[PDB]
């Protein structure tokens, strides 16, 4: 079944008010009829930032682009062989002396540049784009004729540079100590050198080696003009590509793939019948005269059908994802073979009876909490947290046929107490309602609009939803609880309950372009294999996209299976199996990290979690204090059953307990510690139930809930 296809085409409009967001696209080209998105990885080159030095991260090239430093501007690149580390000194709370974050030097490997370009700045606009690539021209602001085209792929293994009448000079911050033309030795005082092949060594550390093909019809004459700049002798047209030579071994490979570049891709995903799916790249070239070279990352070796590519030994270390492989293919498909299992409840739907009337207790007092006060925060964030904690108890309650949790009287209440805290967001009556934006296609929290816009001129209000941060996360929590509240009534308010809900999940995650309303693939990364949470950045995001909570993005595609599942909407839920697969999968590459894992130094595997993570630096904190509970708890919340039976695996969790929180729990004053026993459940289900009745609750998480999920476990029993 194809995956790919829209979840509806229901105009938003008739449900949320229409605005056209206040902060636009600088340098977007505007009459191409697509779509500027919001969180991808192509992001910041649409807009400016301080001294340009916003990265754009194809990977494993790091480019930004006029960035003011080192002379001519232009594009430049950065290919970061080592990475800088430093150290949180150890404390009480966290005494393990290891490496706090991991981030890339700013420094201009090798710039693509002009001479003209000596005493002007460029114009830049982005012509063109997809989810894999975008084409960023510069040219000069008097004569649109005199131009550079870079075609930006994900993986390229050259830069691309399609120069028009403009004199090519190549510049670095190391120095260039030595120039090779046409594989010939020059003596010790050449100052020019001619031909179509350039190989240029730096001085830095490790040794950098570059090669310039110039592929067009005339050849170059290049000047070392001083330490760092080779400049041409006249206008040149034609393409100029350079690659970073990662070893001696494979300058012949790079040699014979040089005049074949990727220009883009298409992507398309389908199920199986055999519990599987499958999603394909389908890379767009210049021409098949010669094979596609294009490096791939460590969940792409692991689950890439071997059929029809080859496996090189070629190696680049990415930003922020260890070391990536080339691949030789025009075309890549990524296997899932097992796809979760999980639905709507625990494996083992019914908890060992001896609980039952002690659970039944629990259920009962959290039914009989305020739902107003616990669902109604100034915040859709806190609020989604509330919502979502109460559906799970209407659906366990109303479920009962394998729960066991049998009472029908408090099984309506549940359901009724849940709805009328769920109707005032349906009506987009809540504190912060939800605008429709016609210019990026999504839809945004009121909060941090203007003024005019009934919000409050902050920007970063509603933790930044209205400037296209985090809707995966916030909207997770709704979509869950409307998918609950439709499977066990699907006769309320059905009609607007389905617009509605499925608005939330078409913003978040459109599939086709044939949704005329929302951007596809707002928070999906097909390349990385994970989401991205960090939107629109006015002075750019200096470190690119970011992603700190990994269960909080599983929980929306939790809730979008639910949906898929509560509307008999095969190829919604498979969609969403298949992403949470890679998420799975890109996970434990990544993010969580069990001993053994190679795309992380020694010293920053043992931390087991990442911290906050971004496109150009990891870190091992969060934005609240650095306490273990807080840093390991925000990769433990929600644990809802794809979290508990599916994600975190009982062998994660056993090493990150045995290093760092079995030591703290029993100290955790804070509703952190109900996060962390409700985690230590999947592992010790006998020891995590009575301090589940004592410790106290995360605001997203309920005692009954959590005796639940825990006396659910094959191995509890009674202690």
């Amino acid at each position: 079944d194809d995956l790919f296809v829209p979840v509806s085409n229901f105009d938003p409009k008739s449900i949320f008010p229409e605005i056209k967001h206040p902060f636009e696209p600088m340098y977007a080209n505007t009459e191409n009829g697509k779509i500027v998105p919001t969180n991808s990885w192509i992001s910041n080159l649409f807009y400016p930032s301080a001294d340009n030095l916003a990265p754009t991260t194809p990977d494993p090239y790091t480019l930004r682009l006029l960035d003011g430093y080192g002379g001519n501007p232009g594009l430049t690149i950065r290919q970061p062989s080592a990475k800088v580390l430093g150290s949180y000194p150890p404390t009480n709370d966290v005494p393990y002396t290891d490496a706090g974050y991991m981030i890339n030097s700013v420094v201009v490997d090798l710039r693509l540049t002009s001479s003209e370009w000596s005493d002007v700045v460029p114009d830049r606009q982005v012509t063109d784009w997809d989810h894999l690539s975008a084409n960023l021209r510069l040219s000069t602001p008097q004569d649109s004729n005199s131009y550079i085209d870079f075609p930006i792929v994900r993986g390229m293994a050259y830069i691309t540079a399609n120069y028009n009448n403009l004199t090519p000079q190549f510049l670095s911050q190391h120095a260039i100590i030595s120039v090779e033309a046409d594989e010939k030795k020059s003596d010790d005082n050449t100052s020019t050198f001619s031909g179509r092949k350039f190989k240029i060594t730096m001085n830095d550390d490790p040794t950098s080696t570059f090669i310039i093909y110039s592929l067009g019809d005339k050849p170059l004459e290049l000047r070392k003009q001083d330490n760092s700049n080779l400049v041409a002798s006249k206008p040149y047209t034609g393409v100029i590509r350079v690659a970073k030579l990662p070893a001696p071994e494979f300058e012949t490979l790079l040699d014979a793939s040089r005049a074949v570049w990727p220009t883009g891709g298409d992507i398309s995903a389908r199920s199986d019948d055999n519990n599987g799916a499958s999603y394909t790249i389908k890379w767009k070239t210049n021409s098949n005269e010669a094979p596609l070279l294009t490096y791939a990352y460590a969940h792409h070796l692991t689950s890439i059908d071997d059929s029809n590519v080859k496996r090189t030994d070629m190696t680049l270390q990415s930003a922020t994802k260890g070391p990536m492989t080339a691949l030789v293919g025009n075309e890549w498909t990524l296997r899932e073979t097992e796809l979760s299992p999980v639905e709507w409840l625990p494996l083992q739907a019914a908890p060992n009876p001896t609980t039952i009337n002690e659970i039944m207790t629990e259920i009962n007092k959290d039914i009989a909490s305020n739902y107003t006060q616990e669902t109604a925060k100034e915040d859709n964030y806190f609020s989604g947290k509330g919502l979502q904690k109460f559906a799970m108890l209407a659906l366990i309650l109303n479920k009962s046929d394998q729960t066991q949790l049998r009472n029908p009287e408090l099984a309506q209440i549940a359901l009724d107490k849940l709805k009328a805290a769920f109707l005032p967001y349906l009506q987009n009556e809540q504190a912060d309602p939800f605008r429709y934006d016609t210019l990026y296609k999504g839809i945004v929290a009121k909060a941090g609009l203007p003024t005019s816009m009934g919000g409050t001129d902050d920007l970063s209000a509603e933790f930044g939803h209205s400037y296209y941060s985090d809707h995966h996360y916030h909207q997770g929590y709704f979509v869950v609880t409307a998918a609950i509240i439709h499977h066990l009534d699907p006769t309320w308010n059905a009609d607007r309950l389905k617009a509605w809900t499925e608005a939330l999940i078409r913003d978040v995650n459109n599939a086709n372009d044939g949704d005329e309303y929302f951007a596809a693939f707002r928070n999906w990364d097909w390349f990385a294999g994970h989401s991205w949470a960090g939107g629109i950045k006015p002075d750019g995001a200096l470190d690119g996209r970011d992603q700190e909570s990994v269960p909080e993005s599983v929980n929306f595609y939790w809730g979008a299976k639910l949906w898929g599942l509560a509307t008999g909407n095969t190829p919604l839920t498979k969609l969403a199996s298949l992403q949470l697969a890679v998420t799975k999968r890109t996970t434990y590459e990544y993010f969580w990290m069990l001993d053994g894992n190679k795309n992380r130094p020694e010293n920053i595997v043992r931390n087991k979690v990442i911290g906050i993570y971004f496109e150009q630096k990891t870190d091992y904190t969060t934005y609240f204090g650095r306490f273990l509970e807080y840093i390991h708890g925000i990769q433990q919340l929600p644990m809802t059953p794809e979290l508990m039976e599916y994600i975190r695996t009982p062998e994660f969790v056993s090493q990150e307990w045995d290093e760092k929180l079995g030591a703290i729990a029993p100290t955790v004053q804070s509703p952190w510690a109900g996060v962390l026993y409700l985690n230590y459940a999947i592992i010790n289900p006998a020891e995590a139930y009575p301090a589940l009745r004592k410790v106290q609750m995360d605001d997203g998480q309920t005692r009954s809930y959590s005796l639940y999920l825990t006396a659910t476990r094959p191995h509890f029993f009674r202690r």
